[PDB]
């Protein structure tokens, strides 16, 4: 239904209120993702060494999560902004998977991430039907390349 | 003179013949960057631990440089494809600088990189005047954010 440009446009528009940067608000845009993630998906804290028992307040006051918040937020901005360019998008997916090899994640989490992230964006404001659908379309492609890459890399996959 | 979109368009067009991917040609697109880099800038090999004395043939036959070739090539595709979005672009610059802290690079190299890279693109084909100018404009902005970020981070800078 939607072409790549429209998906990119919708995903980019949905992030205008969650922009990366160096000011207090930008740091909050990233930190709040982890507060949402740790509150609503506490079973996934296990992957974050030393932070397995962190509460939202622990995350709020953690420089580790200020910095990591910016990294994941940046990653999602990159996905949104390069989606139109399918080969670059797929390159970035593979590189993300490579960089997560160390965490030994259940590979079914690659799709689940997009539920966390859209839920977060409902964790601060309006995410209209089209924008959520765009993220789920992007997520579907992210996951398809992730599982292909995992299989090609002799790693566990779904 | 050029707006951000035109710079992005020119930088993206210049990379169509150097696309990331998983086929032999795509791996070559990345490996060849390091063969060019190591041949023409041998004084910079010092940063690559274990590869300080590598020749082009050593790079050609190195899985390390096949993989690293894809990483730098991907990075330059990301710069080109997100340039229009200034805040995302600057976020990616800062993250690149952060990830290079370990190498203790002379900070004047951030600008120099763009000479290596445009020289490489003259290392396989036509880079017209507009496209080279676009890379130098992008490089100027990359460097400006790099030095600002280094200074803000209490790190050596120019
Ligand atoms: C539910 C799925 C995921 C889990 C459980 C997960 C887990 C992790 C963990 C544990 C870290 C290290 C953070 C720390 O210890 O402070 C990390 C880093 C990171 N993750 Fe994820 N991750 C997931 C999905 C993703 C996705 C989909 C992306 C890209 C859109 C991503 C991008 C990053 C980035 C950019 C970093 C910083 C280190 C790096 O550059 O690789 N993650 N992740
Ligand atoms: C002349 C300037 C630069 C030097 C000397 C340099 C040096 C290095 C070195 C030594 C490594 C580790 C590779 C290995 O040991 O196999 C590396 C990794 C990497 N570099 Fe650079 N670098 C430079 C500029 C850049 C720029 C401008 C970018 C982005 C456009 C970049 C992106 C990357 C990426 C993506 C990696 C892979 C690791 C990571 O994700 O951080 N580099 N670089």
């Amino acid at each position: 239904s939607m072409n790549r440009q429209e998906i990119s446009d919708l995903c980019v528009k949905s992030l205008e209120g969650r922009m990366v940067g160096t000011e207090a608000q930008n740091i909050e845009n990233g930190n709040a993702f982890y507060r949402y993630f740790f509150t609503n998906f506490p079973d996934l804290r296990v992957y974050f060494k030393g932070a397995e028992k962190y509460t939202a307040d622990d995350v709020k006051k953690s420089e580790r999560f200020d910095k990591q918040g910016q990294r994941i937020l940046l990653a999602c901005h990159l996905l949104a902004n390069v989606y139109t360019n399918e080969e670059v998008f797929k390159g970035y997916v593979r590189e993300t998977i490579n960089r997560h090899r160390i965490y030994k994640m259940d590979p079914a989490l690659w799709m689940a991430f997009f539920t966390v992230f859209t839920g977060y964006l409902e964790s601060v404001g309006s995410l209209n039907d089209q924008q959520k659908a765009a993220w789920m379309a992007l997520g579907k492609e992210f996951n398809a390349e992730s599982q292909t890459h995992l299989k090609n890399s002799n790693l566990p996959h779904v």
